[PDB]
């Protein structure tokens, strides 16, 4: 029951650092203008609940990817890995910084999410 969170946690981890790897192919005119989009970053994010604060972003991380390139089905799968994590009990009250970030600073938020969960259990 735990492990499979675990191994959710695991794929969800693997996702986003597949996204964040194929960042680093692009060019120049590329990687300077996808850098200025901008993403919210979670005031709170310590436990499976707060992954709601990834859902609420999926739509711009997907849009930064399509303008950048299949990016549907790598977020689509992020999506049923979250929907299965982040429990079916109440809706999680996000609250964001207001210091927004890069995609490369966002992944890089979610991937020490994943890590620092994987690490507790
Ligand atoms: N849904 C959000 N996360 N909201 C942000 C949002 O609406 N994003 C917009 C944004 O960051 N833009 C608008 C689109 C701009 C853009 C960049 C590109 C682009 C063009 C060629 C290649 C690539 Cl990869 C890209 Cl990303 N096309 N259009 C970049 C900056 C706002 C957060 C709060 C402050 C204001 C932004």
């Amino acid at each position: 029951s735990t492990k499979k969170t675990q191994l959710q946690l695991e794929h969800l981890l693997l996702d986003l650092q597949m996204i964040l790897n194929g960042i680093n192919n692009y060019k120049n005119p590329k990687l300077t203008r996808m850098l200025t989009f901008k993403f919210y970053m979670p005031k709170k994010a310590t436990e499976l609940k707060h992954l709601q604060c990834l859902e609420e972003e999926l739509k711009p991380l997907e849009e930064v990817l399509n303008l950048a390139q299949r990016p549907r089905d790598l977020i689509s799968n992020i999506n049923v890995i979250v929907l299965e994590l982040k429990g079916s009990e109440t809706t999680f009250m996000c609250e964001y910084a207001d210091e927004t970030a890069t995609i490369v600073e966002f992944l890089n938020r979610w991937i020490t999410f994943c890590q620092s969960i994987i690490s507790t259990l």
